[PDB]
Order: C-alpha cells, then sequence, then structure tokens
C-alpha cells in the first residue's frame, strides 16, 4: 500500500521533530548511543541487551529500514523502555525520557 509511505514520511517528521532544538534540554541524553564506558556503568548491558537511540533511528530511518509506522513507534518506545527499565523511577534521566516520550506520543498519535 501507498499509504504505508505517507504514514511513514509523517513518521520521518515526528522524528526530525525530536531531534528539533526546542527538545534539546531534555532529548541530548537520546541523541547517541549509551557510552557505557564513558559513563561508568558496569551493570547496563546486563539489564540492556537492545539498546536504542534516536541517532540510530535517524540511520535506520534514513535507510528506508522501517517497513511501517509500528515498527518505527516500536524502535522509539524501546528507546524509552530501556531508560526506564535501568534507571530508578526518581532519577532524572527518567523525567526527560518522559517529556521526550510526551512529544512523540502526543506526534504518533496523531498518524490515520
Ligand atoms: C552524550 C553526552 O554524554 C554524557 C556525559 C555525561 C557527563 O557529564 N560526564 C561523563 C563524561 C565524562 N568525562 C568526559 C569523557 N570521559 C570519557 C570521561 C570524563 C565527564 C562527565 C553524562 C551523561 C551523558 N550521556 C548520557 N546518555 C544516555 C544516558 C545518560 N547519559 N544518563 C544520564 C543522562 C542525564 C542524567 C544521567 C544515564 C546515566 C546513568 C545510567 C543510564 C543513563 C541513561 O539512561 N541514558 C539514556
Amino acid at each position: 500500500t501507498v499509504k504505508v509511505t505517507e504514514q511513514l514520511r509523517h513518521c520521518s517528521e515526528i522524528l526530525k521533530e525530536m531531534l528539533a532544538k526546542k527538545h534539546f534540554s531534555y532529548a541530548w541524553p537520546f541523541y547517541n548511543p549509551v557510552d557505557v564506558n564513558a559513563l561508568g556503568l558496569h551493570n547496563y548491558y546486563d539489564v540492556v541487551k537492545n539498546p536504542m537511540d534516536l541517532g540510530t533511528i535517524k540511520e535506520k530511518m534514513d535507510n528506508q529500514e522501517y517497513k511501517d509506522a509500528y515498527k518505527f513507534a516500536a524502535d522509539v518506545r524501546l528507546m524509552f523502555m530501556n531508560c526506564y527499565k535501568y534507571n530508578p523511577p526518581d532519577h532524572e534521566v527518567v523525567t526527560m525520557a518522559r517529556m521526550l516520550q510526551d512529544v512523540f506520543e502526543t506526534h504518533f498519535s496523531k498518524i490515520p
């Protein structure tokens, strides 16, 4: 179907919005993969088996790798889920993830 392509172009615009700089203050921890070495996190990969970040999603989107909007949404939500599973809920990163996720969920809910 053609409408799948229209949905994916809406998804690409949503990805560009999540990378926009109105959100920089809370989006920056999600720009790049977690660098466990820079952060001192010897236990991250024990909890998080499938790392995800917006930069990886952008390269996947630039390569036509998402065949429907629902695969894209699953990668974005995976990124958040990794953050929420690894970190305690009172952690700043979780508030920041929720602000970015609110942006995502509001925009994704409009796709037909
Ligand atoms: C892209 C910006 O790099 C970061 C820098 C710093 C920082 O100030 N440094 C560390 C580097 C140190 N120098 C410089 C290099 N040299 C090697 C060593 C010395 C100097 C001091 C902190 C977090 C960063 N980036 C991040 N990326 C995902 C996550 C993430 N931080 N948070 C933090 C986000 C903001 C609050 C906490 C997490 C922290 C622990 C566990 C999980 C997560 C998590 O879930 N995510 C998604």
